[PDB]
């Protein structure tokens, strides 16, 4: 028993980063095959941050113009061309180490792990969720860019965020691997407001689901309601409306735990509009909405990875 | 910016997890060089939990009742001894994924990153700490005993931490790689309390600062207070003593942050005495003790290892 925001095994992962340099700027990349991605605007001066052409900078870089080391092994780039806003560099070696990986986008309230690098070397790895407004709240730090964010699913990992920027607010934004921006943002220095954030209901309900598995129980009600009245409430709070597909997603935690999802719905109802009252659940004095219910089941099942 | 619950990158260790079966009972151990470590009481049967004699029951046993397995290498163990609570296998295969590491047995308040395993295989990867009365609170499952808990250095791996049991307060023990306990417990089937658990000021102080790093600074305040007249207020609310070497080893955060340590003290000092009153530190409605000072200047100079 117990509940902690865990992250994937990153030994997958780790094999893959590689240090990216141009010009001055030196930032992490990622290596797959005979290709290594990283952020476009390592091609960028300060001063061209502010308004890049991006395909004019690019045509004016040589391939030697690019350093790429993987720890001593100084790999060679052989071509290199701009996917939307992330550069692959083809290199003279392909990466003996490549897992089984596919690239995939996820979708807000979903979560993945960050492998959190400095100079192409792991610093550390954390759990995180894409928030409603496409931004994430990671830890970063001046030279974190081309970090990634994954999955896994036994033997494959899905990579899904690769670092680009943070917002004066303390959040951050990236892309996908195939380079498209999540949320509204550009990489260019401009404000760029990000939207309202919401919180993740499916998420509150899946963690009220875990605390109820680990035996916090005191919320529990006898009362009732339905999908309708629920998201009246919801949307007071600034809680994301539920649909009948999150309903469905928690279908295996209302099995397991015999607690209807409109039950728990009218549990959390409560808790909103009444507070916790000096109370805690799994810890905390605040809802939770960092974790899916894939996770809750992955980790209250035990499912483990090749 | 921003501040997470970062655990240590986890490649290195993944590959020193194997499964050990003993009877009908299968766990983790850990493979170094040509021994592989594990809690002793898988030579177990249900029944003998209850007054295990354990000398005389590995005496019983010989090296082909233990099954050792590397993913599809099935390891064959060559001799068995007992330490303390820790049973070594040596086997025939010296382990070619074996990392500079050592054993060390870490103080109460102390961080470190758990690789939960099942069958040998990886779960997930989490941070945690040990406790004030030697317990963690940790999150495992039915088949996790045998995982490890471990610092990196660099290029070091110090393991800390083998898993062991869970206390029916859903917190849980273990040993360190010598066998010995944390804590008064021992490997039987009785009932075993855990002292008082208290709250880490030093960590409490160190994720204060952290706060500040990230502009959250609302708690600060212009008074001052002495060591002996915040341990009064402190040991009132269940908080551990400060004493004058945890001011020294939070010196490197004062010095970045220009705060005293003697002012942050005055600061949570009024923390307790008045609440929080619906704001946050760190999006946290409670006070965190789960970050050392190590942990903080990790995480907000970006150090990474080999
Ligand atoms: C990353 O490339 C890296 O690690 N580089 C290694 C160190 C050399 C680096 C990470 C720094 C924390 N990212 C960036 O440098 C990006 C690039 C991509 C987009 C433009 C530049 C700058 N940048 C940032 O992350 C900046 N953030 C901003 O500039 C915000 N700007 C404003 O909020 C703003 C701008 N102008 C006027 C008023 N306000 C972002 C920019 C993009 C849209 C959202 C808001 C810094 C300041 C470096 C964090
Ligand atoms: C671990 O060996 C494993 O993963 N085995 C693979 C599945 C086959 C396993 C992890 C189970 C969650 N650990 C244990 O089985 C240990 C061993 C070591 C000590 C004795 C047995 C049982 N055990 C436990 O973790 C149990 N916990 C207890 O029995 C507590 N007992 C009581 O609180 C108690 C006992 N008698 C009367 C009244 N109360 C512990 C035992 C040790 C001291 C602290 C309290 C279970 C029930 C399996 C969690």
């Amino acid at each position: 028993s117990g509940f902690r925001k865990m992250a994937f095994p990153s030994g997958k992962v780790e094999g893959c980063m590689v240090q990216v340099t141009c010009g001055t700027t030196t930032l992490n990349g990622l290596w797959l095959d005979d290709v290594v991605y990283c952020p476009r605007h390592v091609i960028c001066t300060s001063e061209d941050m502010l308004n890049p052409n991006y395909e004019d900078l690019l045509i004016r870089k040589s391939n030697h113009n690019f350093l790429v080391q993987a720890g001593n092994v100084q790999l060679r780039v052989i071509g290199h061309s701009m996917q939307n806003c992330v550069l692959k560099l083809k290199v003279d070696t392909a990466n003996p180490k490549t897992p089984k990986y596919k690239f995939v986008r996820i979708q807000p309230g979903q979560t993945f792990s960050v492998l959190a690098c400095y100079n192409g070397s792991p610093s550390g790895v954390y759990q995180c969720a894409m928030r409603p407004n496409f931004t994430i709240k990671g830890s970063f730090l001046n030279g974190s860019c081309g970090s990634v964010g994954f999955n896994i699913d036994y033997d494959c990992v899905s990579f899904c965020y690769m670092h680009h920027m943070e917002l004066p607010t303390g959040v951050h934004a990236g892309t996908d691997l195939e380079g498209n921006f999540y949320g509204p943002f550009v990489d260019r220095q401009t404000a760029q407001a990000a939207g309202t954030d919401t919180t993740i209901t499916v998420n509150v309900l899946a963690w009220l689901y875990a605390a109820v598995i680990n035996g916090d129980r005191w919320f529990l009600n006898r009362f009732t309601t339905t999908l309708n009245d629920f998201n009246l409430v919801a949307m007071k709070y600034n809680y994301e409306p539920l649909t009948q597909d999150h309903v469905d997603i928690l279908g295996p935690l209302s099995a397991q735990t015999g607690i209807a999802v409109l039950d728990m719905c009218a549990s959390l109802k409560e808790l909103l509009q009444n507070g916790m009252n000096g109370r805690t659940i799994l810890g905390s004095a605040l809802l939770e909405d960092e974790f899916t219910p894939f996770d809750v089941v992955r980790q209250c099942s035990g499912v483990t990875f090749q």
